[PDB]
């Protein structure tokens, strides 16, 4: 019933497994991909890699701080990219699944 435990062992596990996870398993390396304007446009970057770490290393005060970061990851992608881009359809897919798993969240 500890919610952070649930986010790690169940929510993050399911999303990490998913077909479309791989572009979100690590920070967007703006240099390698030649994105000069990314860290200017996106104020608080986020990826499942960093969320994973933060859950493992007892960083989050509570589950709501963690769920905020997941949402930042999605909105970040929807901000920087054009709608109907492939990257977006992938984040949208992940988000749907994320919100299903958050509804079975133990109280
Ligand atoms: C190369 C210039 C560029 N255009 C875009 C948007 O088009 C999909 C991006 C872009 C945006 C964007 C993004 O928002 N996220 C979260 C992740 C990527 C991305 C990241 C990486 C790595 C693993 C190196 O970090 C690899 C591929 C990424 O995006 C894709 C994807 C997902 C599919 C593609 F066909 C081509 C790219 C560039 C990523 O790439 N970059």
């Amino acid at each position: 019933t500890n919610q952070l435990q649930y986010l790690l062992r169940v929510v993050l596990k399911t999303l990490w497994k998913h077909q479309f996870a791989w572009p979100f398993q690590q920070p967007v390396d703006a240099v390698k991909l030649n994105l000069p304007d990314y860290y200017k446009i996106i104020k608080t970057p986020m990826d499942m890699g960093t969320i994973k770490k933060r859950l493992e290393n007892n960083y989050y005060w509570n589950a709501q701080e963690c769920i905020q970061d997941f949402n930042t990851m999605f909105t970040n992608c929807y901000i920087y990219n054009k709608p109907g881009d492939d990257i977006v359809l992938m984040a949208e897919a992940l988000e749907k699944l994320f919100l299903q798993k958050i509804n079975e969240l133990p109280t």
